């Protein structure tokens, strides 16, 4: 065992599972004690079988499985299709061109604070059908959340928001609306609950900013580091989609949990155990993906599970796919070259609390 934190960087997580993963897994100590998977065939499997990795709060849909959570994500997939994220693409586009025209002539953008998170936001909140005229305060609330409005207040304030919004629906009800669909859901013959309706809302909310803001950022200082990388990505339409996939690969820094139904799951956990399966490692398998450190947009085999696998995988794919595209080709043509304050020094992976300063 090893005295491991599980809020470790991916960075962290992969030098520790190169010096104590044995068997597919290494086992931390730390605090109640919990098993990390740390291969992509273990990961992959794991989240392919709740049977022996349970996701059993009440978030809807994050922590229910079954039937249940299967009729859940039946009932929500019109709103998060490859179609959809199509049908948003013009809406989409104008936002990142509009909020990047704005800063072009400084020369400095504080890239996640000052476009990604609004971009994100704006984005997010037109999919789920929230009035744009509360980004403002969605945006305060999201980056209180962030910088733990304040820890105390903050998801207070989003909990206020979305029981406001399920009753602004209900007194004025909008054709193909989200929240105004779900009036007329049955989830196992039962009418949808306004807990669940707030649960969805508060879910939605929580899961779709952050990490697009910060796999489009990562993206970007890459980019912004590495000139012939920035050069295939302007000069090299075709090659973008590639990219974007690889970028999300190689960013990748989520570890879902599930809990050990039974002995020996994955080869290494007994009943009880906490299992982490941490997307910084099954995504770097070189098992799976020679050279995993490497940047590679010709990447010949690219099976990453940035979103996930399993019935759990992430409803919001499409839609962040849509969005990190969108915005680094209008980033590139309205600011085809740039870089890094201090171009030579090699920057650190972006979470949690950062300041992501580029220059043109
Ligand atoms: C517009 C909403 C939205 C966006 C954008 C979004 N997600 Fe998700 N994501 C969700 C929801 C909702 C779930 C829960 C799905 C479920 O439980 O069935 C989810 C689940 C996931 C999971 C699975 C967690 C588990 O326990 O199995 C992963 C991993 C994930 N998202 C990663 C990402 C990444 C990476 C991005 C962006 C680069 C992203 N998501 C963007 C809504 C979103």
């Amino acid at each position: 065992s090893v005295e491991f934190d599980f809020f470790a960087a991916p960075q962290a997580y992969r030098r520790v599972a190169a010096e104590h993963r044995a068997d597919g897994a290494f086992h931390s100590s730390r605090g109640d004690s919990f098993w990390v998977l740390s291969t992509y065939e273990g990961i992959c499997a794991a989240f392919r079988d709740e049977d022996t990795f349970s996701v059993s709060e009440r978030w809807i849909p994050l922590t229910i499985q079954g039937r249940t959570h299967n009729e859940w994500r039946r009932r929500l997939a019109a709103w998060f299709t490859p179609q959809r994220a199509r049908d948003l693409t013009p809406a989409i586009r104008a936002n990142a061109r509009r909020r990047i025209s704005a800063f072009v002539d400084r020369g400095e953008v504080s890239f996640s604070d000052e476009f990604a998170r609004p971009y994100v936001l704006e984005n997010l909140m037109l999919a789920v059908g929230w009035p744009l005229a509360d980004l403002d305060h969605l945006l305060a609330i999201n980056v209180a959340m962030i910088r733990s409005f304040n820890a105390e207040t903050a998801f207070p304030a989003l909990q206020e928001y979305v029981r406001r919004h399920v009753a602004r629906r209900r007194t004025e009800p909008v054709e193909g609306d989200l929240t105004s669909a779900t009036f007329d859901w049955e989830i196992d013959g039962t009418p949808v609950s306004d807990a669940d309706r707030e649960s969805l809302l508060t879910v939605l909310f929580l899961a779709g900013v952050d990490s697009t803001v910060n796999h489009m950022a990562n993206g970007i200082q890459h980019l912004a580091h590495h000139p012939g990388d920035r050069h295939r990505f302007l000069r090299d339409p075709e090659v973008r989609p590639a990219a974007v996939e690889e970028f999300l690969r190689v960013n990748s820094c989520m570890y879902p949990g599930r809990l050990a139904t039974r002995e020996g799951a994955g080869g290494v956990a007994s009943q009880g155990d906490t299992v982490l399966l941490p997307l910084a490692l099954a995504n770097y398998d070189p098992a799976v993906f020679p050279e995993p450190e490497r940047v590679d947009f010709d990447r010949e085999q690219n099976p990453h599970i940035a979103f996930g696998t399993g019935h759990h995988q992430c409803l919001g794919a499409a839609y962040a796919r849509a969005q990190i595209l969108t915005a680094w080709e209008e980033w590139h043509e309205l600011i085809p070259d740039y870089r890094l304050p201090d171009p030579t020094v090699e920057p650190p992976f972006l979470r949690n609390v950062y300041d992501l300063r580029i220059v043109w």
